[PDB]
């Protein structure tokens, strides 16, 4: 019983952080195999961050510009090369400490744990939602860039997401491991805006779910709605549309406690018009949407208990 | 910018952490040094629980009996020893990835990392506090037990949790690492529940600095309290007493934001007389217990764990 925001062991993650310094500027960096990874804005300079020609930034460096620093060991640049907006720095020693691993874009809700770094050395870990505006609301301090985002679900680690910047509404903007954007941002220093942000009505769905496994029903309700109907109103509060995708989804969950996906649409149409009543669920007095089907199923008793 | 509910990084932990099987019952063990920690209770069958002689129960026990594998490899068990609640397997290998460490036990309102894990593979890690009634509201699954929770103290890794048990309400209860249970909890099956609970006060008061800190102001007001008025309105509240040792522990804050600790108790009194008002902070809806001080100050400096 219980449920909380969990994130995966970091221990694999820990042993890739690596220090990249260039000029006077320092972030992390992603070490796997022989292969460092790191923002490529680790190579502008302060008078050119508005519209960096990271092409011409680039062919003025040799390797040795760049120092990186695994603890206490200085490693050997011997290459690099742009992919979109992240470096690669070819080293001489292959991580011993690389897990088995892979490189996957997620889509808006998916959830990760992101360890967040500082001068190569882990800080904390914590888990994140890419949200629907491709930003993620995470705890992200000076020297943060190049920290990652990934997810261990079968002893091999998924990367999905390096830390490039903070947009003026405090929240945080990245990319995939092959240098791509989440979203429509860029990497300069002109001041960008991510759309209104809307709650991930899928994810708000699984953690009900989460709640009736773990033996709370206070919210059900004797109604259902068809999904259209569902639709026209969530959206009138600032939710996701709900998809049959979403509804397929849930059919697992569904089927664990009984509940069919449309009565718990039900229920969270109630919610959103009643509110709790000074009740709370799992703990909260909001509806939480960075709990995704899959991390319920994970983290939740196979049996409808309590 | 940002604050997240954040763990320690889990590296040094997940090294350490074994499969235990006594008879048909699997658990995890803590491999440190050439000694491996579980839940004694691990020798009982279930009608054994009922009323358990642990002595006696070992004593039947010899070293073959405890089946130990880290990873896929099997430790030799060469001796067997109980310390209160905990068994003590001594092994023929010391764990090579033993960190420096100690056992430490924690105090009520302090806060620690849950690494879950089942048989002796890591699963998840999260924040955890221990509550004023002694409990922890952790999540866990069948398996769980000799799951481990942690703080890391500069270079060092402080041991402070043993996962032993799950009451009836679904919190949860375990001991430290020298097997003295936090809280009036026996490892037997008895009618046993967790006792009324409060709330960690000055965890909400750090918490409250913590939402200044990162721009969430919309609470404080102009005037301030005395101890001896604001203790009268946590007790009414079912708040712990705050005490000039917190208020000292809390001069930092109270100097890095200009807020006054009377002077946020005078808003925490505010709040717990007229609610929030619709209004969020630091994006909950109810007042957060579950960070220090230290978490506080730590996550908004960037302390980091090599
Ligand atoms: C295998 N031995 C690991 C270990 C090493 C050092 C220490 C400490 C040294 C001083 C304070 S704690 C504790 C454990
Ligand atoms: C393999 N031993 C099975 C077992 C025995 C006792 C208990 C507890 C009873 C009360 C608190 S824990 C749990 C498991
Ligand atoms: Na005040």
């Amino acid at each position: 019983s219980g449920f909380r925001k969990m994130a995966f062991p970091s221990g694999k993650v820990e042993g890739c952080m690596v220090q990249v310094t260039c000029g006077t500027t320092t972030l992390n960096g992603l070490w796997l195999d022989d292969v460092v990874y790191c923002p490529r804005h680790v190579i502008c300079t302060s008078e050119d961050m508005l519209n960096p020609n990271y092409e011409d930034l680039l062919i003025r460096k040799s390797n040795h510009n760049f120092l990186v620093q695994a603890g206490n060991v200085q490693l050997r640049v011997i290459g690099h090369s742009m992919q979109n907006c992240v470096l690669k720095l070819k080293v001489d020693t292959a991580n011993p400490k690389t897990p088995k691993y892979k490189f996957v874009r997620i889509q808006p809700g998916q959830t990760f744990s992101v360890l967040a770094c500082y001068n190569g050395s882990p800080s904390g870990v914590y888990q994140c939602a890419m949200r629907p505006n491709f930003t993620i609301k995470g705890s992200f301090l000076n020297g943060s860039c190049g920290s990652v985002g990934f997810n261990i679900d079968y002893d091999c680690v998924s990367f999905c997401y390096m830390h490039h910047m903070e947009l003026p509404t405090g929240v945080h903007a990245g990319t995939d491991l092959e240098g791509n954007f989440y979203g429509p941002f860029v990497d300069r220093q002109t001041a960008q805006a991510a759309g209104t942000d809307t709650t991930i009505t899928v994810n708000v769905l699984a953690w009900l779910y989460a709640a009736v496994i773990n033996g709370d029903r206070w919210f059900l309700n004797r109604f259902t709605t068809t999904l259209n109907d569902f639709n026209l109103v969530a959206m009138k509060y600032n939710y996701e549309p709900l998809t049959q995708d979403h509804v397929d989804i849930l059919g697992p969950l569904s089927a664990q406690t009984g509940i069919a996906v449309l009565d718990m649409c039900a229920s969270l149409k109630e919610l959103l018009q009643n509110g709790m009543n000074g009740r709370t669920i799992l703990g909260s007095a909001l509806l939480e949407d960075e709990f995704t089907p899959f991390d319920v199923v994970r983290q939740c008793s196979g049996v409808t208990f309590q």
